[PDB]
């Protein structure tokens, strides 16, 4: 059976959530990532040095003996944050960059941004030290079709912001749309973005045709076909401003299963397979590396890995739930075969 | 304080399922409504005449004393079905209509024997118009079946009176209002007040997906412009497609809304907020009937704008059955 060794991946957007749950997904990604950008959408969130100190210590904590895993942590932009408090994180390694979650203007300023022109101050002071922006990019107006949003927040926000502060440095966070993917390949070298294994190897009507499957269902919600294919075409071109950003995102299966489904999909425990997947159906599996474990440090300025691991192309099942304290977690293609696993 | 009285409605488009879940449902439909279309996509279909008069009996066995409520059955068509059967049924009074859903059939080139005799006799058709096709998006799937199934089969059978049901689109409610006496539509309560928005924004809400999926903000207000025009070919089919909570609630949701308890003042608040309040009738109880060719009803409802809280859910023998607007005040009650 065939292998493919790489360098030690990371994963640049990873919400590995607190407590209990965090104890139970933390293994998943530090078996086989050396570090991961986490994200800071905690309840309450994550937007001081000492609560993100606090994590960091938490995550740790709950790495199994002998992995090599380190958090890079995030500051969740609020309008309430003071751009010192932002810096002072910057400067002490503690945050290694913010993250900006859609405006509204109904948020508390201690949980969210109400428009983005309010937090221009922080914004400008992550542009002058150099601090890179997340950027989960959708407009959440009520009148707004949700398949739309991606798109407008190209136009509304995006472009603007890049226009009005030509030094900050942007990821756009799980992209989506051939909007995007344009945007993106067209930009310049402060312009980067992630893609998670479901939009590569999903469109809407896996999550619609014959039921409706909230497993699939997750933030920005899976688009048509042609958009499927633009996220494909675009890892497999070599484009080296792309890079691996699972989105992992946990919820409970009865949080999953409801009258209200959660968004999100536990992926950590399959993605790297499924990106393998999909780079090898592309004719691409030469641009492999580079999106798993180089790309992202390139963006970052961080150091590429010096450890590897390697992929075998030999067949194996996926756990049906893996159980939590209380309920359990379905993951990502559960009960399925996959094509790819980690040696 | 306001009071609205309307001659009884009709439903023109219903599943009751079967065994127990026939039983806990069907009272919702026959407190209410005079008659009502029941679609044949129990498992296994009906597809003959005698299953559809046991069905028939079924049914009335669960309706409650004093409700004076007849189900009009309805046949499966299949690609194998004998015209004969289905005639035969249409002429003993059990069939009043047949339905076809996309494989299912696999073409109307297979049934059309079936669909020709249909035309010559006078029973209509009614369609569930989607095209199935897997590399088809969903939301293309009803306006792709009008371009390449139902205007090439209108314009084959020119006499076939048709039922575009549960329309979703501008595309199916602009195809309605060009058409002839012919032809003509049902629209659920679900697809005038909501959108895909509401199925997706802030979770993703089974309980609001069905079939035809929900369609961008457009479509909803095309059919809402539809409705409120006073169009008279178009008419109440609320599709009240019940499924036990755990079967919505699961990795693999079934599709349908259980609108029959909410339906009819769910409609009245639609009207209303659409300035049009004087179609509403037609619309209820007047249209359907028409096209048919059946008799209005001679009986006559008050609906009142006295806000009532829907139910969390409806007991079954197992799990429970989980109401459209299950939970939500509702605008308009029966009185
Ligand atoms: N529409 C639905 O979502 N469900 C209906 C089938 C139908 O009307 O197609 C059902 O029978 O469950
Ligand atoms: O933007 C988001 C948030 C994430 C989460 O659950 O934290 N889930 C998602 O599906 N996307
Ligand atoms: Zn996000
Ligand atoms: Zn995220
Ligand atoms: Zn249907
Ligand atoms: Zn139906």
């Amino acid at each position: 059976s065939q292998v493919l060794k790489i360098r030690r991946p990371d994963d640049w957007h990873l919400h590995l959530r607190d407590g209990d749950m965090l104890k139970t997904v933390v293994p998943y990604t530090s078996e086989i990532y050396g570090r991961a950008i986490v994200m800071p959408n905690l309840a309450p969130p994550v937007t001081t040095v000492e609560a993100a100190v606090a994590y960091r210590q938490r995550i740790l904590d709950a790495v199994p003996a002998g992995h090599d895993f380190t958090p890079l942590m995030t500051c969740y932009l609020t309008d309430s944050l003071d751009p010192n408090e932002l810096e002072r994180g910057f400067n002490e390694g503690v945050f290694t960059a913010a993250k900006l979650y859609p405006a509204n203007a109904v948020t508390n300023s201690s949980h969210g941004v109400t428009s983005v022109d309010a937090i221009m101050p922080v914004l400008e002071r992550m542009e002058k030290i150099g601090m890179p922006l997340l950027v989960h990019g959708e407009v959440t107006h009520a009148d707004i079709d949700i398949f739309d949003r991606e798109a407008r927040f190209i136009e509304s926000v995006m472009e603007p912001l890049r226009q009005r502060l030509t030094a900050l440095k942007v990821v756009f966070e799980h992209i989506t749309t051939k909007d995007a993917a344009d945007y993106v390949r067209d930009g310049n070298e402060r312009l980067a973005a992630t893609i998670t294994p479901q939009h590569l190897m999903f469109n809407r009507n896996h999550m619609l045709v014959g039921g409706v499957r909230p497993h699939l269902y997750c933030l920005p919600i899976l688009k048509r076909n042609i958009h499927q294919q633009a996220l494909r075409e675009l890892v497999a071109s070599g484009f080296n401003r792309v890079f691996l950003g699972t989105d992992s995102a946990p919820h409970a299966r009865h949080r999953k299963e409801s009258s209200c489904g959660c968004a999100g999909c536990f992926n950590a425990p399959t993605a790297l397979g499924s990106y393998a997947t999909v780079f090898e159906e592309m004719n691409a599996l030469q641009h492999f590396e580079a999106f798993c474990s180089v790309n992202g440090p390139q963006f970052y300025g961080l150091p590429v890995n010096d450890t590897f691991i390697e992929l075998v192309r030999e067949e194996q099942q996926v756990a049906e739930s893996i159980a939590l304290t209380d309920d359990t977690l379905v993951p990502f293609l559960a009960g399925e075969t996959v094509r790819w696993s980690v040696k």
